[PDB]
């Protein structure tokens, strides 16, 4: 009782690398073991698994409490497994790899499974400045990701693939249309700065922007019109949204671009910014969250809050934001009473 | 030693089931090697988008079942993923009965192409035997059972930091939309009588050469009603199709001209697309007409590959209608051929 | 004789799986005798709106669980469909290994709402003991095993019928088209000044109000004229709703007066699901409102079971302002209620 | 090991069946386990299960051989199990019961198994016209179905709520208005039999009648609209379909209701008439069924079609219609050998 195949196997590897530096890793504190993750993104080619770096600053155990525990997670994929192959490397002051530690084979992962050798590295040791491994405080990790799909001739049917297509692209040429400004349909006015954009593709993008323009304003005002809204700078990257369907520079200004989006019904860009404040909620943030949520029906950050509320409340609700928040709008504290509620119900 | 601990309990899943495809007049199903038929694709119900087909021969492959049935199973389907997954092969007797069940040892790799079956399953003079009660009135009954473990992941118990359900890119979607709505079009496009319109930035920018006509300070005559000859209306619906959409659901039919028309405004990404799609149709006969089309409109790459493939099959090439007519019609291209394959693939030795 | 066959091999559908359920500070989640606290939902994943959620009693039920602890599973979700599975539980070591594991005999019945398990499951004293090692800072670790059987029968198939597919019966949506795009309708209705305007036939075939206030003489007057005196025009909309579908999708927050009208126009199955959906609103405080809205418009299994649930609940009943309220104004009501009682309390 | 679930129990319990006519049993011929079919029943109310019989004239295997199989075949039901209680009978000339037989306990259910009985009655016996059990040749079997629901606690707030809630009568109400014509405007003529319908109800049903009277003539067309390709019963059930939604007999008047949904895009109309040539398949009539198919766009009936012809050239192809419609329709036959050359074919 032996079964075989007899066909030529190509093992394929989607290589992709991440970088991650840690902001002032000395003052982490994350005692009994806890854990730090770095911020989401996806696996290159074939976006619809997503892989994250987890860091705990001190080791799980007794064993490894002087080590630092590292792992390699995947945030989601469609129920099924992979086999790659990671690296574990540490940059130096001057940016190379010192602490290389590569997997000696494929293992097998899973949604959310963890990965990695324990006692990847002393906390003291890497405290050393003089090393180098800490340059101005920041704990530096970069990975190697080689994703194996151990595909089966390919499905040959020659018709190999050779050459192909370029990468699809358009948002290029809408970023280069939009730094060049090309001579545009429309002019815009935003706190005296000058903004040349297009007619079209604002109409076609944005509901609002298309029944905005074209109700009466399509020769009465048409090329000129002021924004009283929007600050220039986060007026730029929303503008940018508009054109390539991205912002880069999203992090830093995203509670006013929450608020620019949510004018405007820019709902992809507003699952976006309700991601980046996903990412962002700590003790003394999350009351003046729940009011941007609920100033822009942010369901799935407001139901998240919600949550993280739920689960940090015996210190959430010892903030001075919390106070003025209940104060100003009990009716929110109402609802999150309503959802604990049916949580405590049951015993 | 190099150990890595998982830091997760390896809770299983795993989901049994079974399925039996008779065959009626199995006596009468002719008599030679290699007679590879396969049972109709079946489905779990829960499978998750995965159908799985048997594989049986009356007389078995390679050399010790000359004299016994092979039995053999296919994946069907597959989310180019890999399948972790069993197989028992049992046969049914008179009464209803598994008489040759015997399992597999381990969950084998299973992909899409990927075949795993008992070599030497049963003799054919034994199955032939009336006395064991296992040809009815030459129904073949067979009958088979599937184990597919998955190892399965949740953090179940419990808390869950979960994410946001991020959408999925609309700037291709809500542009086809714009043009087939055909809303906020700037310019109408006419050729062959039939009048579209379109946009003009978008039209600047994934095409110079339109770009390069409507910048001459002459748009209110010719942005309005421009006319286009070379093209006909459904390439030149395509052709729109791709600019505002990047897709194109039936280009391998229309491949020649749609090539022809990108190359007349520089579409290379659609030149390209149309390069790929011929590329796949090779054939003996057509090397002639896709390199001369390829060489009117300077596809580099598959003017290469089809030089390649001539390489490859100059023996019934040469003998082909097509390529004496390249050769009375352009002998460049001859020559250029020829010294394609000249200092490569024989001067050895 | 007597037998019934099948004609078919036995095939045996089957879900086999695991959950685990992780508790906090076990010492300090509360003990006395028959406690209810269960987990969070769980499932495989492809679920088919089946769920199942925990259920362990820190000190068990009954006289010969006080020292132990219990644990059932309750069955959430399921497609109201008779579930029948094996379950088995667990315990892990400190070590990472299953030790106190027992399997049911058979796979035990579940449907919607029901519990099952093993009683004295473990001593609450040995899982209390250090050197057995299973409350590692005083986390207690669950481990379930279950398995769901249906034994179905997956043929090799010659198609059959092959052709069971149809579009239901998408009829009298058209007329929802029909009402909400008012396509080439003929008759002019105005409620409250708000104006409505409709088929003449419709509301003939209906119900025998619009059609005989129509059929005789007013058709030569008023065919396309005509107001009603009586009807709150936001309801007014929900009650042609229900006239031309069969069906109102928003009525249990209009539905006293919606009714009020039904019975003012003769919708007898609007009436009887609106009077069960108040019904379905049953309270100590709404039965006296209840009560004389139904029985003053021939609300006849409302009045039965207005009365009866009066009935049961007369104690706390008899403090609502509203029970003198209609004992004041209609007595004969609260008379035949008492009627109703007669005959109720012979024994025992 | 034992368990409990501290609940009650309500069983609920709504029973059904429906009359079977087997014209001509004795020239039926059905052989070697020839199972005789029809349409799958249901009990009324909701329609989401839909039962149906599976009976063999002669029993299969040689303990059955002079006696009948008769045995109840579910077709459909969403994944779940039920535990329905059955009971057959077939009645005498008057229409009395004399061969009636029952089930011993609430034999379980799932989709496409079957329970029954076997070994019960002799074909012999029931074709022996002394009996009295076959008026002129005709089997006429009764059959009815009782389905235990079963349930756990019935969610015991005792939340009981039973209203005898009446069902849908809107096409019943409809149906009237076609039997009565109460409120008549608008008339039709065909061969010069009459008969009148409403404008309203047409204009709802069909994208046709709304072309050809939307277009503002109206006075001269729908006032005496005229009507060629129809007959008369024919216009008389589809008449009933487009006001009802349902035509029981249309099964022996199916083909001209197809032609008539044809010439009126009734979807759900052609959908059923499709499905009940279906149950009109015969190893010489797929010539024709190709010929009103094709002609009509009707795909799926068709590819089923197609299906049967694939499954049955060793008749079809050697039948003289099928050489009369290759000579006049060669290209469809064409099709043919593209579907069955990729089909039940390609292996090897």
């Amino acid at each position: 009782p032996v079964a075989e195949s007899r066909c030529y196997t190509q093992i394929k590897v989607v290589k992709f690398s991440y970088m991650w530096t840690i902001n002032n890793f000395s003052f982490c504190r994350e005692e009994m073991g806890e854990v730090i993750k770095s911020s989401t993104f996806s696996s290159g080619a074939n976006d619809k698994l997503k892989w994250c770096l987890r860091v705990n600053p001190k080791g799980l155990d007794e064993e490894s409490k002087d080590y630092l525990s590292l792992y390699l997670l995947l945030v989601s994929c469609p129920k099924s497994e992979v086999r790659a192959k990671f690296k574990f490397s540490i940059l130096n002051a001057k940016g190379e790899e010192t602490k290389a530690m590569e997997s000696q084979r494929a293992y097998r992962f899973v949604q959310g499974k963890d990965w990695g050798f324990k006692k990847f590295i002393r906390r003291d040791f890497l405290l050393d400045e003089a090393n180098g491994l800490l340059p101005d405080d920041k704990l530096t990790l970069f990975c190697e990701v080689s994703v194996v799909q151990d595909s089966v001739n390919i499905s040959g049917q020659n018709t190999m693939n050779m050459v192909k297509v370029p990468e699809c692209r358009l948002a290029d040429e809408l970023g280069g249309l939009w730094e060049n400004s090309r001579f545009t349909d429309c002019c815009l006015c935003v706190a005296g700065q000058e903004f040349q954009a297009h007619k079209a593709i604002l109409a076609a993008r944005s509901p609002v922007f298309s029944a905005m323009f074209e109700h009466e304003m399509e020769e009465s005002k048409k090329n000129r019109v002021e924004i009283n809204d929007v600050e220039p700078e986060v007026f730029k990257e929303m503008m940018c949204f508009i054109y390539t369907g991205k912002a880069p520079n999203l992090d830093k200004m995203a509670d006013d671009l929450l608020a620019a989006a949510d004018k405007y019904a820019l709902e992809r860009l507003k699952v976006m910014c309700e991601d980046a404040l996903c990412s962002n909620l700590s003790v003394e943030n999350a009351a003046e969250i729940l009011i941007l949520a609920d100033l822009h029906s942010a369901d799935q950050l407001k139901t998240q809050a919600v949550d993280f509320i739920n689960y940090h409340a015996s210190d959430v609700l010892e903030t001075s934001g919390w106070k003025s928040m209940v104060v100003s709008h009990p009716h929110l504290v109402a609802e999150a009473y309503r959802s604990l509620a049916s949580a405590q119900c049951p015993f």
